[PDB]
């Protein structure tokens, strides 16, 4: 799947349509980034600006006009074309190519835009602008300001009020439509088959990357060239680690692994996380934290729906955690002081859920301690883990675990849909794929 | 392989030796770097630190201060540890085990810089800086000098004299060890096992993408993690573009395929360009501009050497190329007044080496037109190229050609050793690799 | 006569006033100045803030907080007290004293600005700044914002409007009030009192900078301690440079001296130019041209009321100089044809009339080509003049003069009030005044 | 007196002398500086460029280069002629005039400044530039090295070694020749007079200012239009604030007044202490404090002199002060153990001399603790004072007393020649001034 010109125009008019009369909106592009000399990272286009162009070039600017209420249009700046710079550093769209091909009314060099944009801003009232996003756009747009301000000899005028775009275009993606929906859907897709292949690929005395390089071959087969985020792959003490993409070390029998990759898909993002015995089968001390993490899962996918918040799911997780840790001497004390007491603060540590979207971290409004009311359209992760600390005070056997279940949900009328349930996660059920697999 | 203590130790020893009495010299690390939202790229350290400490981590200065002739010691500042932030974004040396660890004298804490590092250079005659390198490390600097400029009532007192090590250190890199060229044939046997793969998987119907993540798979499996540049797989049309990177199309068949990738092993830098038909033949108008750019890399091969110069050898291969070119009636004219009339240029548009290193586009003073007389230890590469534009006015059948065939070399005493012959570039021999693989 | 506490309340109230609710004022003092090394210049508040607090201290914020349409409170940041900086570089209000002195409601030390800013900030909906106005403002309040913007885990939110409040503030100090014109009434008599010293003091041989030493002496007996702007004595040819400060040569029998001087009283500015015979009698050819301002200053004064404009009185005023000139030879050809064809520009080729107030080029909006209606409370400056270059083609006796009489006036409501009225500029009143002081 | 062209060649050259062979020095010119609003402080030309240019405009850099021993030239950047710039803000000297009118080889126009340093410096070794000075200039040069560094394949090269001219400049200014000496002895006599002038004009009821503008229109008439710093008039209890500027109270029968003013004088400065009985006679208690601040001075006078140090003689009046102190009871116990315990410092707590030269507190190296050698040619003030404040627990008539008398000394071969002597000092020939003038 993908997004259509239709969708891109629609998400300017949803913008315009909120903003004041007599204003216009400066939406800029990323810059590129070195990697090390000359070198560059491959290209990464910023989430908002690619929200509304689908366009992935760097030196680009949106520019959204609102005259009145039903008069606005859009001029794109962009880089003009050039023979020599693209036979060395490829293709560009140029101008003339861009209103017909994005959607756009003008398009203008990208070289002129201190010339320019003043003249587009000059007497309006209102200017939205992402105050500290890039250097170089603050720079052109105090620029441009500077030059309406001081020319009143010359009948300029600058818009008086500057305002972020960020909390409205944010609210915006916080809802993702039915297209975002079924590219979101495949990022699930693609995303579980690597972490499928990922368990049945895994033996002892491999090293923890060598399931990072099936991962990304596996995003890449389906069209997916890039991960969201950085891989992680912790085996053994490492799993106890929440960002830990060193991936260096030899994984060892009788370890869990804790894999956490997510694809990117037409800018949209997956993110799960498997945990799993290097072995193929789990241990009594690994099963019985492992059941712990599973059934908060599972129970929050059960619970997410429109009505409740994550603060209040993470409410019941909580006390699945805390019960399961006093059955095995984990913790020790009654099960609703330690809750009150937040008991599973060591080994729990993080959230249940963020947003997803164009970010796999992404963007929109939690409300205090999360406890924003789900709505249809809302998509995120559902990921409780435990982790016990190497010298954590416990019972030996418990020690150095780290064990994490993920799965990406959307909010639906009523209930969820799991868009990451094509990789097993039962404990049985990973252990007859991994048996599967070293048959064949 | 790997660069040992001792070599990391020698190398800062080297530095010092070329220093004055009465100096310091100061390397900063990388900054992290932004992906997108609060995601990051892989961290890369600079190549420079990276030279004098193996030390992967930001946030983090060496400083090497040279008291006479026979008195210099080391301070490293680096992050702190913090339990905190390592179960969050994992490990870090700290202070403790720093000095052990790296070799240094002394090791203090990055949150104390802009406290301490003036008293390091209070005194001094000279300090060595990389001026506009990283902003944050000018702001450092300056900051300190500042310092000891205005503190004359506490006797403090600032060195006059500030230098650039770049040109010091890069001409120490254009020089590799037998350490270095034991990691940098390893990264040019996984390069090359990486291209051959390409090259044996290779279908018709494949995108250009599939090609890059055998590739990229490879690299990984061989403890390459990342590549040394945004990996190349231009088909068709799409080979005449240098630094062709979308690698979204459709490999057809009767199309050639232009593949130019990297690894990085152990910070130093593969690169190689192979250049094969999606089908496993060469066509005569194929093979006739192959033989061209072959015949360019054999005869630099044969001819690279201690004495001579790239821009000597270059001049061998622009009369390869022109000559090449008048008999297949792609020029037209006397070759020797072609050649100095450059009529090679718009189809040869390169240079035909670069230096090999840390860096794939490596440090070092090339001289005026690459005159620079070559030395035992000099890596570079052998890149000969010809690229025929789709609407080039040259007989048909040579439009849209796009060839490179790279290698890399090491000088050696008497001629060159080639780091990346283990990878096919006979024509003959790419056509019997391929078809043993089509059987399986 | 000054300001009272009563007046700063009164303007502050009206900004709020203003204010939408859930708001933040942002007002900045003016940073100190270096003149050469470690010596500065004299401080000079920032009009605005001065406008807002009558506060003479550098190091110092405003903070207008509006909660709602009736409640509002008042936060100043300004220096901490300090024995040893007040021994050396004198004096401080400090916070203890600065609620009851300054009539604001808290006083909080400037040191702590970056960790208490934001706090005030945290949950509003507006803040009024001026970008671009000081750089450590900008640093300050952009610190503040980003503060609260990554600190929604911390339930902490940005105003996500921010809006120039110069446009406001300006329009306010546009209309003078009573008090206003009280020491501006003043700061005219003292100006005029100096331009008559002026008037009587000079013989030919005196300096140009001899006249400017007695003006500012006389601005200082009467408490004016430095003058609104940069003094100009332009004798000979250097009466034809609109800002000519040099002062540095010797005043010569048969030369006319243009002197523009200005005071600043109670941070108000007077600004009168007069120009006058250095021997106290006027050539014809310099009453040829003198009575030819003259009589534009006479007639635009008696223009000069509620309902016209600045731009309607220069209409006026440029007929009165065509038609002189004319007369002279000085333009040929038909004098509403010259008008069309701008004739007059080449002679007098700035405004009539600017803005006074604490600035002397007061702030305030004067419409397209200055066609704002006048209304009572303005305050405005009267200056004709007629500069005849050194080369000019013209007869020669014209050559080499520049004039310029200037007063200043506030409108009122049946006409306007001339405060330098004082000061004579009838050439015969002139020559009179310099008769006498010969005897002184 | 003045400087001659001769003088300005020399200064270069002396500095020329000792660049090292291939090599640039870069003295940029101060900028203009904002008083309020668009109206501007008078311009102050950087003390080091003035020095080595006699050229009082802005947006102008001397370029000394050194190709080798005998071989060197100078290029000066500076402003274009303007017909209408001039007209207005007045005028310039150009490139045509400026090689004759500076004695420089070579003018080019500072718009072109980018396009043209970078060439200069091209191929140097080291490049002299005072980093930090101005952050106009920085850009500049940073700017300017940046396109050499990166230039390479373009033949440019950048200078590896930048240098600090300051401390070799400023060693410079330390040592003032006969001509500088001229007109310092001028700065002193114009300075002395308005001293006089300020005694005699003194009475009870006038305002501190008032003898301000007295002074002011003194250094004016004499041709020093500003003063050198910022002038003080602290009578009473004002007088224990080394900085009070204020210079606000009315003076009152029976108060001290200390006034500390300096004219500047072709550049210059004078600076001069004088404090004097109000009512024209000094009371015992004033006697008492005096007679001590007045021996002091008067022993340093006769003690600076080639081979001694300003610390030493600072031993001397240290030694005067604690037992005049001591004697009237003011300090109690052994006098040489209050000097070992610095008991003075509460009532002398500033240094007793500083050097005197284009700045008032001019530049040069003190050594520690100010124990430099002293020799012929150094100009220095000496300035002993005591300062009892008004709560200090000492007998009640000498509380809120602040006595300083400074004048400027040049160090001669066999000893010192007072420049200020001219103004009385001696509290009988005050005393006797102040009756004479009383008649107015
Ligand atoms: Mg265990
Ligand atoms: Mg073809
Ligand atoms: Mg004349
Ligand atoms: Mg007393
Ligand atoms: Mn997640
Ligand atoms: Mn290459
Ligand atoms: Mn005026
Ligand atoms: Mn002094």
């Amino acid at each position: 799947s993908e997004i259509s010109r239709q969708e891109f125009q629609r998400r300017r008019q949803a913008l315009v349509e909120q903003m004041q009369p007599g204003s216009a909106a400066l939406i800029f592009a990323a810059p590129e980034v070195t990697r090390s000399a000359d070198s560059e990272y491959p290209y990464r286009q910023n989430s908002d600006f690619w929200y509304f162009t689908g366009f992935n070039e760097p030196e680009a600017v949106l520019v959204l006009i609102k005259s009145d209420d039903t008069h606005n249009h859009s001029v794109l700046f962009n880089r003009v074309r050039d023979l020599t710079a693209e036979i060395w550093f490829g293709r560009r769209l140029g101008q003339d190519a861009a209103p017909e091909k994005l959607g756009v009314d003008r398009a203008l060099a990208f070289s002129e835009i201190n010339q320019q944009l003043y003249q587009l801003l000059n007497g309006l009232d209102v200017v939205y602008h992402a105050q500290g996003e890039y250097a170089y756009a603050d720079v052109i747009v105090n620029s441009a300001l500077e030059k309406l301000r001081k020319g009143s000899r010359q009948n300029l005028t600058a818009p008086a009020t500057m305002i972020d775009w960020r909390p409205v275009v944010h609210e915006m993606r916080l809802f993702k439509s039915p297209e975002e929906i079924a590219v979101l859907r495949r990022a699930g897709e693609i995303t579980a088959m690597a972490h499928t292949r990922a368990m049945e690929k895994c033996r002892p005395g491999m090293f923890e990357y060598h399931l990072e390089g099936e991962i990304h071959h596996e995003f890449n087969r389906h069209g997916a060239r890039y991960p969201s985020y950085n891989t992680i792959v912790g085996s053994g003490e490492n799993g106890c680690i929440l960002h830990y993409t060193e991936n260096e070390c030899e994984m060892r029998d009788g370890d869990l692994v804790l894999i956490a990759a997510g694809c990117e898909y037409k800018g949209y993002a997956g993110d799960i996380t498997r945990t799993f015995p290097v072995n193929g089968k789990f241990t009594q001390a690994q099963r019985e934290i492992y059941d712990i993490v599973l059934e908060s899962l599972e129970t929050s996918l059960r619970l997410y729906r429109p009505g409740t918040s994550i603060l209040e799911v993470t409410g019941e997780v909580v006390r699945i955690m805390v019960s399961g840790l006093v059955k095995l001497g984990i913790l020790k004390g009654d099960v609703d002081e330690l809750i009150a007491q937040n008991a599973h603060r060591p080994f729990f540590m993080h959230g249940l859920s963020h947003w997803l979207g164009l970010d796999v971290h992404d963007v929109g409004v939690y409300g205090q301690d999360r406890s924003r009311i789900l709505e249809p359209g809302m998509v995120l992760t559902v990921e409780p883990g435990l982790y016990i600390a190497p010298d954590a005070e416990v019972p030996e056997q418990y020690r150095g675990i780290g064990i994490r279940i993920e799965d990406d949900i959307v909010i639906t009328e009523t209930g969820n849909e799991n868009l990451t349930a094509s990789v097993v996660k039962k404990p049985e059920e990973i252990e007859a794929l991994m048996v599967a697999a070293r048959k064949q």
